[PDB]
């Protein structure tokens, strides 16, 4: 209910609110989505403000009393004690200056409860600009999401898929190409392909980390580092690596590229989009294999969570669609920078951090509550394998290339199986027993598993 | 922390939660995004459950005391009193069955507090299925968002752009093509173009409403209407039209197309994506025309809300990026239906309803706090038009294209008007009077303004 | 290899080439894709230059013998006689001025072969600019593609789908929701849904034509109409509508909007993208229903079009559904390229026109041609596996619901369990549990378990 | 016309055509786009057919005289002598079966001219399927395009941008953030940022090559390798590496993943889409820097190729839009595989090969005919930097905020340098010396450049 005073008039701020006038003005300016920064973004901004205060204190630019108060207040924010103190819309000034100032004001208020006076700009924002802070917090959050959350979740899914690839190594079935009956495969072979797709997904995330982990901090307003110490960036990054354990964080290769563009987020989103494409194929194959039971393929049974509807495959395919959409928004913002600043950072941050979160959470649920509990309908799968087309090649050593070719042509002409065409042509004899025919054409042998 | 008993056993539900066991199971099954239904889809689910109870009562299928209890509870949900009673993630079973059951459970808990016992399935879900209700609610929410909120917001922006077009009718300036100087226009003419883009946007939204307003209700599980009265659909739609005033709501032309596909949302997103494209052009031009104050175009001054940064053009271009991403997600879900049900409905609903909300809110903000307060640097704009090499063409018939090109070169080098350069070069004679010069170089006449 | 002189040097030009120095400069400047304008864009540039000459002649601005030479030359271009004379890359100056000048030069060279000297700029480009012509030709081409080609092809597919809906009106089968067994439908009902998606697609194309048909012609360099007659736009549109029969063409509502933006192409692409979404669902369902035959759903048989495999000689694949789904993917890609160019205009001109024109006209062409092939080579010849589909419907646990009021929902569920376990029809299972008696005759069982009546067919 | 035959019977084929029955059926089945395989794709199919015949001959499965005839025919195809004999549409069967048979039939017809009888399926397609040959030919073409064409084109553009970064190292100018005047930078620093974007693009392409270079060859119909030698793939890949010098070509890690999905093309397209995003930023900035010559920024002059219109920036930004569109088509195909085969290969191949070609060709043109020739308006750039309100801040501690604001306002109004305004306002002596003024306002020192 309390009032504050701003160099354009009077500002009313809620009573239990640690934010001040600049934040309140941003609240009134951007009532667009009704959604603010996520826990991960707030955490990153607190981590960054603590590291900046630490470096400003080490360089003798900030009195140690003020630094200690900023560091303690920032630690509270990084630990999630103030997630309710960040009310600014995602759809704000495109630098993220509004959220940067929100962090400065909340730290100033937390410090005042402890008896220390901080200026949000001159103290909490010392050596920083309105323009190198929010992109840095974005890349911290995205790198933490990749390394600490997504990669382990994808590994859990990979390991679940790989476990089925081994458990079903000899569970023969019919191949399907173009949705049509094809030569035999095993259910384990198919799952070995799903596992490879997730393993390649982890490789793709790893491959983007050298650029995703680049931080703009130290570049200040335009990338030149004016009004910051020359080594501010390298010193702040070392504090962040030590606090977070994220060795993937690093100073930008080029301080102009790191502020004029967000290409690292565009690159990372392409890795997440590829994983969404992989997850769509895996999830679609799994719900088709589970389909029916009478009208479908009925190859496997999915665990029942809610005739079991494939509710986790539907959650996975819906997440994949969202990641594809978010990826388009990210590329659109990425392309539209101008001169020294890309001003799409809040929108790009929301979208990539959501894509990380959705893929992390759905991959773990898919792994644990769908893949791990799948059961194969082994006898049904063998009946499908025993209904696949056969080939004459494995008879060559027995009947010769010429008789084999005549078997092939007559089977095609009369729409008969290879097996029955061999019987009908009277080839069961010294060259070939019925047991020899059955060994040579065995559907597990045709799958070339063992 | 109260206890409830399901098929599969025990489940704890918060004390003050009005949802029951099936919602709490869905909370446990889908911890993916941490974002549930928006206030417009919760409202629509309420409007729909009220209308269904009305019709079941009208047809003598549901006891009137039970129908009255449903209608009273549904009106509270429609009025936004229970937005906190819908905790299920967007990324749920693709039919939206979980959120349909959430609505049925919340209505039964509200009715219970007024002394009336309702069965969530047998009473609140009477005549309905898990597959025709959620997409009906989605199309009610989207139609209401288009008619009641977006069209009026767009008309407000149209009227602000049109008002500036009139105020700046004679504000002559340099045209620009390929970013290069061109013959004269007025700011009014440019703003008349912006206004047409927004008027055409309203035409595009109106043009999608015949199909956006199609409702699946009555089609039950697969579109056949098995286990509903034959006229359930037309009765429920008529009650929704009577109660909401939305005459755009209609029973679907084909009950199978209305459940197998969500093509109406794909179509409406296309209109929203086109408006986003328009708004990007308008917002980009306005921030470029405000660029400066020294090294940019310096054509206009934007009202200062937060070096006056174009923060509302940034909000508008970020919203447009989000609408473009959401549009890609919607089309992806739309294409991937199978047989009798498209199972991407929760993801498509989130995206379409967000696109409507963002465009509505940012259009009003852009109109009121950017467009209405723009001010033109009238003298600068006319002096540059009068100094541009582009305007020497109408001198050619008096002094020839070679002397006209010398005038253009000296005017630019000396930063003089074309008029002053022609006088300084001693061209005023019988060949060319001062009055013929002023006629030939009348830049506002060159713009050909009404 | 004849040589020419531009206001900036000498340029070598092929001997049989009707283009001249500005076009040859554009050829050397933009070796990017190796693809130029399509027949439909060249036709529209010819129509436009012919109409402009007719109007300039009627207004006393262009000498009659010069106008007549332009009209004759422009008719040859519109008739597809010169599709080899437009070598400039699609990825050219973003106004399309290079292609505008290509048209003006080729007309000048055609007129020269009949003894008339035309100045490419002063005669063939009279009353026009480098900025209002190419987007006009783009919108002519797109409107013609929508009205004369896409809508008729979509109508042919609609009619083929609707004919199957009528033929299969009693072909009962189990519904599928979430890919799981559901209550009965008919294959005619499902095909009625596909028909409605195509009919809605035609409605979406129609709804965009009031803005797709808006032409910029007459707005000249910046939209103001400086250096054109005040009524040049309405006069040229009148001639184009009269000669083409394209009733949807009109002068832009706002001459600035018509050059600063290409929002009509973005709008129209959304309709094509929605059609691509519909065709994806239709084509996917059809290839699933054709799947197997032994390991798939085997609901229908697609006409055989070509051998599928040398390793599996009998195998035939759903090649038309695959062409349709691949076209749909291309339309979705093209749609993203069009929106991208549409958003990025500046001030008086959008400079993405050649790229947006390539993408929109290609989407029109691919959907037109694949729709006709899908209708003729796939839908028309489909056959239903009627006995298969009825057997599954009659054995479905989903159909026990109508027994509730005779034997109660618990005995109905037990019938479902036993049927599904013993691979029996519901009818037979009801019998094998001795439930025929006082509550339920054998005729009353046959009424309740009538799967076609449960589909509720009209 | 002549008569040819396949397993479905008799087909009329143009008398002179080198293709046979299956190609002609495909000509009639797929008249959709009117465009067929590109040179690069026909080249790869020829390389692969030759390598397969070499390995079949080395394993004693194919007669040396037949292998020689195939290798010679395949060489003519790879060289481009028969591009007119590949009439099949891009939009064909989704495995590329039709273009595989086109290659087999054309090789058979060429071999027949030389008096050798080859069966298109039994000899030219020995040990092969379409399912492994067409994606192998697609990944050979894409890997070649990446390594031999795109990376060298991007290196040329990087080197032109880096040459400018050096040439313009001391060309001081106004920074611009939010399109608004900011503290100084140099054109050199801006160009260093563009150079980094292109170097990072090269790093993105190199990071995708471990998976783009994976070939399916040897997996035959379903991934199992049925009807091929167990080492067919390792042997064919060694021949292709020897013949192409592309060490990036490798056996697939998993034979099922390599046929059930095309994730490597989706991944590579992501890299191309990021480069398009970068090139959009670079081209936009360059055309805005060239804007004018009177009413725009007038920072640089572009070389004149056709009011010098920025035609190469326009070509670059149109190419970028096409790469973004193609990228969406590729991802859509990538996701929609089923079981053992993704059947979007011809469409995904068209799009990713086009994206490689357009970026290759436009990057070389941009580097040579735009970047190399730019000239800077050095005096204008410095005068505006020296005249900008943004550089008054370092005076704050000598003259006070109020007087720094008055200096900035007078400098803008009079169009004077900040240095001359401070002198004109009488502030030298009291507040600071000339030596102090020249140190505080040195715009090249403020850019942190020397
Ligand atoms: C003179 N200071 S001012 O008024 O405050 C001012 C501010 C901003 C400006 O462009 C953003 C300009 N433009 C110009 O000086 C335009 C111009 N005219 N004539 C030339 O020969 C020339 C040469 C190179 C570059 C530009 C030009 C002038
Ligand atoms: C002076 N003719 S010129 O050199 O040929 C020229 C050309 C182009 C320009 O901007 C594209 C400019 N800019 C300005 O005049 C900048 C400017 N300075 N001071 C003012 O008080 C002012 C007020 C309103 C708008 C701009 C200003 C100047
Ligand atoms: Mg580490
Ligand atoms: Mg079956």
């Amino acid at each position: 209910y309390r009032i504050e005073h701003d160099t354009m008039g009077e500002v009313r701020v809620p009573a239990k609110a640690l934010w001040r006038a600049q934040t309140q003005r941003a609240v009134e300016n951007f009532p667009i989505s009704g959604r603010g920064l996520e826990r991960t973004q707030i955490r990153a901004l607190g981590l960054l403000k603590g590291a900046c205060a630490q470096v400003n204190s080490d360089l003798g630019l900030l009195a140690p009393e003020k630094a200690d108060a900023i560091i303690a207040a920032a630690a509270e924010i990084a630990d999630g004690q103030h997630d309710d103190q960040f009310p600014i819309d995602v759809f704000q000034t495109g630098s993220g200056t509004s959220s940067n100032m929100n962090t400065n004001e909340v730290i100033a208020s937390i410090a005042a409860k402890g008896g220390v006076t901080l200026h949000p700009n001159d103290d909490v924002n010392m050596s920083q600009s309105s323009n190198d802070t929010f992109p840095t917090a974005t890349h911290i959050a995205a790198t933490e999401a990749a390394v600490a959350h997504l990669i382990p979740a994808l590994q859990q899914l990979h390991d679940a898929l790989a476990a089925k690839a081994l458990d079903w190594h000899t569970v023969v079935k019919s191949g399907r190409t173009h949705l049509m009956d094809a030569v035999p495969v095993t259910l384990g072979q198919e799952f070995s392909g799903y596992a490879r797709q997730i393993e390649a997904g982890i490789e793709r995330v790893r491959a983007c980390l050298p650029r995703l982990g680049e931080l703009a901090i130290g570049g200040t307003a335009v990338g030149t580092g004016l009004n910051a110490p020359d080594d501010f960036g390298v010193r702040v990054v070392a504090v962040l690596v030590a606090q977070t354990g994220l060795s993937e964080l690093r100073t930008a290769a080029n301080s102009f590229e790191a502020q004029a563009a967000r290409d690292g987020l565009v690159e990372a989103s392409g890795a997440l989009r590829t994983i969404a494409v992989s997850l769509t194929k895996i999830a679609n194959d799994i719900r088709w294999m589970g389909s029916g039971p009478l009208t479908g393929l009925a190859e496997i049974q999915l665990p029942d969570l809610q005739k079991v509807n494939p509710v986790l495959p539907e959650a996975v395919t819906q997440v994949a669609a969202q990641v594809i959409g978010n990826d388009a928004a990210i590329a659109w913002g990425g392309a539209n920078g101008a001169f020294e600043l890309n001003v799409y950072i809040p929108m790009m941050a929301r979208n990539i951090l959501e894509s990380f979160k959705l893929l992390t959470n759905v991959s773990r649920l898919f792994a644990q509550r769908c893949i791990a509990g799948l059961t194969a309908n082994v006898e049904h799968l063998r009946r499908l394998a025993e209904s696949s087309p056969s080939i004459v090649t494995p008879l060559n050593s027995a009947i010769g290339y010429e008789e084999a070719a005549a078997v092939a042509k007559q089977a095609l002409k009369e729409r008969k199986t290879i097996r029955q065409t061999v019987i009908d042509r009277g080839l069961i004899g010294d060259r070939l027993s019925i047991e020899d025919l059955d060994r040579r054409l065995d559907v597990l042998a045709m799958a070339k598993a063992e």
